[PDB]
DNA sequence: AATACCACTGGCGGTGATAT
DNA sequence: TATATCACCGCCAGTGGTAT
């Protein structure tokens, strides 16, 4: 319905990246999707939407996840990572 | 109400849309074409009634040629951080 | 003219509980 | 325990129509 709208298909692809990502690491990380979720100041769900492609990433919470992973955010998005590269054209 | 920095970042921002106006050839409607809206909703952003975000903080910093701390400091350092992130 | 004002709404960005 | 999924929705940025 109206409420929700489903994602792109790029979206999830770039959320199924975003998960294994997590995956491979939290081991390594020492890492919970709850202490995820705090990190970012959420809740358990709201991070367990982001993995599984059920909410979409925005710019934000792309770079904050990036950071928590210890990734770059061209690692699982391309195209976001791509975008923030053009708002910051803007700056410098 | 928006916050006063908010309130601040408004009157910077329209203050740079009104000097140079004449010479980019813009009106409301163009900038708003420019980046996808209506007038309305770049009437709201320039009259510190709808807050700006990083997004359309770029594209009128593009727009207007300028840099987007020129108007809004907190949303260049904003950007700034995420860029950090792609490096 | 160009801009400002008004009432309104889709969907972003979540929540807590429950199922696995 | 850790995660995945379910029902649920506040809020506001952007809207189109209109007034100045």
């Amino acid at each position: 319905s109206t409420k929700k709208k489903p994602l792109t298909q790029e979206q999830l692809e770039d959320a199924r990246r975003l998960k294994a990502i997590y995956e491979k690491k939290k081991n390594e990380l020492g890492l919970s999707q709850e202490s995820v979720a705090d990190k970012m100041g959420m809740g358990q769900s709201g991070v367990g939407a982001l993995f599984n492609g059920i909410n979409a990433l925005n710019a934000y919470n792309a770079a904050l996840l990036a950071k928590i992973l210890k990734v770059s955010v061209e690692e699982f998005s391309p195209s976001i990572a791509r975008e923030i590269y053009e708002m910051y054209e803007a700056v410098s």
